[PDB]
């Protein structure tokens, strides 16, 4: 109850191949990183006329992470913010506390987009380099579904994770989580 508060959620509807695998909800920390948070909900809600709908996640490493928001070539080299390409990194005021957390992928310093890494183990590793933004609610069964799919040797899936829909969920009143 001391840690950031969850001011909105976002779902993400999942599924691997033609299999239909449910759904995973985020808490986002919009008081912490709005700059962050609002470009990773606009991109589930699909607001500014592009975003996460009918992308897939490109790239899974078990007991480390599952990551997708690639958009644009569903292979990590894509993607773009609601602020155009790429946008600086807001703050690092949030560590990875612990499996769920979730955080942007990036290319350095600076090169923020649309992909981000849903954590599946604590991943202290990434503190300082890549902005925390949110953690898993509810679903993270999905997210292990996931997380121990085939894979090629780029570790992309061999069946296409591909988010069926998503969207915001709003929240009244912004509750604190804790730092785990």
């Amino acid at each position: 109850k001391k840690g950031p508060k969850v001011t909105v959620k976002v779902y993400f509807d999942l599924r691997i191949g033609d299999e239909d695998v449910g759904r995973v909800i985020f808490g986002l920390f919009g008081k912490t990183v709005p700059k962050t948070v609002d470009n990773f909900v606009a991109l589930a809600t699909g607001e500014k006329g592009f975003g996460y709908k009918n992308s897939k996640f490109h790239r899974v490493i078990k007991d480390f992470m599952i990551q997708g928001g690639d958009f644009t070539r569903g292979d990590g080299t894509g993607g773009k913010s609601i602020y155009g390409e790429r946008f600086p990194d807001e703050n690092f005021k949030l560590k990875h506390y612990g499996p769920g957390w979730v955080s942007m992928a990036n290319a350095g310093k600076d090169t923020n987009g649309s992909q981000f890494f849903i954590t599946t183990v604590k991943t202290a590793w990434l503190d300082g380099k890549h902005v925390v933004f949110g953690k898993v609610l509810e679903g993270m069964e999905v997210v292990r579904k996931v997380e121990s799919t085939k894979t090629d040797s780029r570790d992309k899936p061999l069946k296409d994770v591909i988010i069926a829909d998503c969207g915001k969920i709003e929240v009244e009143k912004p509750f604190a989580i804790a730092k785990e």
